[PDB]
């Protein structure tokens, strides 16, 4: 049995309504005639701290951001689901700052499994659900699932479905009609069914990568020091890949 | 039996030395050690037009893209690989020319399988090896590995491997010593492992979706016109969701 | 009398060490001799409200978004700065969390001056510092310096400085000695003479565009509505620029 | 007397009906009423050679890449152009191919004026004209203007003007209606008299900026030779601005 986690990650609070939980709306059903429990978040609702703290950092200084807050809570719910959806509007061309803290969170996981020597999140799938007024739904699309790839997601083919207006200020989803777009409506379509083949797919048959066993070969092959030579005579900026400068010569 | 085709995107004719066939170098012995048999094409090396033309174009202005070229050689081993690998140099904080060519030509594609109703390029595996002298990876994988699933291609995580310098103008990775460099030697292995292994995957369960039912359903809850109402009273450019402007109603 | 306002958008409260800001202790001096007053707030020292509310949204649910907070003395100190620095660690390869809410807000002044009938950022000059591990400072300066340009900041040559190590997962400025980094030395000596100039000009040439007067032209030769037919009976997402559907009559 | 140059690098040649033309067709004008001369290159109809050769690369490999074409003729009138302004349609979520191999070999001259001691297109105004039929023209922006920049290029506000239509396949500019698009026009007016202006300023008052100076400042009080030590004993990732590894010394 197989779950989808969808998060929402408007900046407005339930129940102000939302343009991007239009698209939600279609794949949690689509979902469960796959057989999938989905659980949608709207992740604003909830208490996550944006600061940073580590040992690194200054100890009083870091008393807020190490304070109790919902993330372990959010964070066993990813963990557990088998496909993550972002819903993200779009905002500056990017995600929204909510989903932007959430995925920073998320890359604070310095584990590995056990076990399997993956990465926590290995196994999962990754969609994508976005909205915006005008522009920025694939540019979000490289740069969210891209990182979601570092942690350890697979990407099925069409896997970010999005409602776009044309140039301009607006309106949304909800007064440009989005619920009826043609092309969105497929899009969705597509994202679910790959989401979840995918996801059945990589339940039965996991990545069996060691990437321990990747990394032991690596440090085999490499030097543990980088260092190069710097031409400090010169204001350009132009790129040069052959500089001529000579190797440098480390201790010991 | 599995094909890689690994595609060289240099600007740089053979035998020149590429800085980017260094990473492809360490990639392809490990593929054949997957059992995976491995292609590389530089593709600047051959002949592929970059002008278009189809019916709507001038027809006499279009005789020189219409032209016979090494278009659809190439296009046929990429249709016969199960794993496509783009291993480009950054360029202006993206792929280089020569592989926005060739993904430009790749997305002219408009045919629909058999059979199966999906894209032709559908249950194959795509990774990156990308090569820059600063500054450019993570978001050349964002935007190739964006577009090469809207094709059809999966990304499985850790799919995208690279080579950088620090800020500054270079060298590249063969002065760097790239080619001892720990980070992309490893992030290879974990390429090379990921892609190998979703691609005997889909080899065995490939996606069954019938992208023709999911846009038929996707008509049957969707309009054929879309329509909004614009405030043409304002210099603003603010996003604004809700603009209370009223529906447009649309002939017959 | 000119301004620098530099903004320090780290995830870490004062006074953890910032890498990020071994890259401001480089610029402040170099304003201060240009005769520039400059002043440097780490906006996460302060109580932003990141939730959002409007009339639109749910009045309940708008409380916490509507609450005193910090944001007004910082905005007013961005609306008296004639040059504006956004120092951003690179956070997903955005910037981070912290500058994408401060961005956010930026973009909500629905105003006009007066008078002059331009954005009220208009006039202004934008750089931009950035620390990154190993990559991706082209990418967010060209997302937050785009950004930047429609709220009305003018944008220099060579506007954005920053540090980076090679592919890698650290370490940072500090441990990477950044400060004596000749490149991102160089860059934040290009960055700040060049904004300087910038802004002495603008604050004796202001732009003279009258936005109101550019929209009132564009609404003579524009309609106010959008209408498009929409090809329903297919799952293609390949691009046509040419349709042939037939125009939308739209009533009166 | 200022002169804009426009290209319009669409991938199709004259007399092709092109969709970004559309947006050219608008600005020309409003630049002529500014009293500034433009020109319209439409780059794909020159012979513009995109291998790559340098003295580093293999003499016999170059032939091609060393060949007489247009080149010299485009980048002396991108030379003498006060405002260049970039027309591309979107295609991958990035400029054309055609744009690309322009800002190529524009990334090519390391030169210096003078004199000046600046990148020779220094004091000149950069713009944007982009056309895509759903998503894609901030990212273009960011990307292109950014690249710009680097080169000298000074950006006004409200700098790139676009045409999208809503998230879909099309159709574009043309059957869309455009030229009645009253975002677009109004974008459009914003961006002449911005550059205009802009450009005006920095004819009379241009960058004192002494470059050479800037560097050898760097140089003073920067290092010849970066270095880090390496954690060659983990497959981790995740980033770590601290690892407390030590310092490299380096041989003499
Ligand atoms: C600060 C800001 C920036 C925005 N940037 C964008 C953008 O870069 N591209 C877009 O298409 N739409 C945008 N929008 C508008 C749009 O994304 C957003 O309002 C809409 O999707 C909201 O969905 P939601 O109800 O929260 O679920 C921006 C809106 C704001 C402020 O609310
Ligand atoms: C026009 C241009 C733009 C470049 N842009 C970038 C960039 O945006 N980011 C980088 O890290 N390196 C870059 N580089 C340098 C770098 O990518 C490239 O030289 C190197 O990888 C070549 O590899 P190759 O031998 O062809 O296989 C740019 C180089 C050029 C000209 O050759
Ligand atoms: C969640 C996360 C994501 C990061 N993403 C990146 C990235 O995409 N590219 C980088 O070069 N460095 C990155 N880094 C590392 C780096 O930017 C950051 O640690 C460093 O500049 C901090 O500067 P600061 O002390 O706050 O002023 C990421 C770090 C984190 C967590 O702290
Ligand atoms: C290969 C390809 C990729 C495209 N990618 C995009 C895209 O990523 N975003 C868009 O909005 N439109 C797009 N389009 C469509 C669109 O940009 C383009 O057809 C239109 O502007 C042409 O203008 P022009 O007549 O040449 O001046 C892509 C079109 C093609 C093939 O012609």
């Amino acid at each position: 049995a197989l779950k989808a986690l969808i998060l929402n990650t408007t900046l407005r609070r339930s129940p102000s309504r939302s343009q991007t939980q239009g698209l939600i709306d279609k794949a949690v059903p689509l979902y469960e005639k796959e057989g999938i429990e989905t659980e949608v978040v709207r992740v604003i609702d909830h208490d996550i701290e944006q600061e940073y703290w580590d040992d690194y950092d200054d100890w009083n200084a870091g008393e807020k951001a190490r304070r109790e807050d919902e993330w372990p809570w959010l964070l066993e719910k990813i963990r557990e689901a088998d496909i993550l959806v972002i819903a993200t509007p779009i905002t500056l061309n990017m995600c929204t700052s909510a989903a932007h803290v959430i995925l920073e969170k998320l890359n604070l996981m310095d584990e590995l499994n056990g076990d399997t020597k993956q990465f926590p999140l290995y196994n999962k799938v990754a969609g994508l659900l976005m909205c915006g007024n005008e522009d920025g739904a694939h540019h979000v699309a490289g740069t969210v699932l891209n990182n979601l790839g570092r942690l350890g997601y697979s990407v099925p083919p069409n896997a970010a479905a999005y409602w776009l207006g044309p140039a301009g200020t607006g309106p949304g989803y909800i007064e440009g009609k989005g619920d009826r777009h043609f092309h969105t409506n497929k899009l969705i379509r597509f994202m679910v069914a790959n989401t979840s083949h995918l996801a059945r797919m990589l339940q039965e048959t996991p990545y069996t990568t060691d990437l321990e066993a990747c990394a032991q070969a690596a440090r085999e092959e490499s030097d543990d020091v980088f260092a190069i030579r710097v031409n400090v005579n010169t204001p350009a900026i132009r790129y040069k890949r052959f500089q001529k400068l000579g190797e440098v010569k480390v201790e010991e």
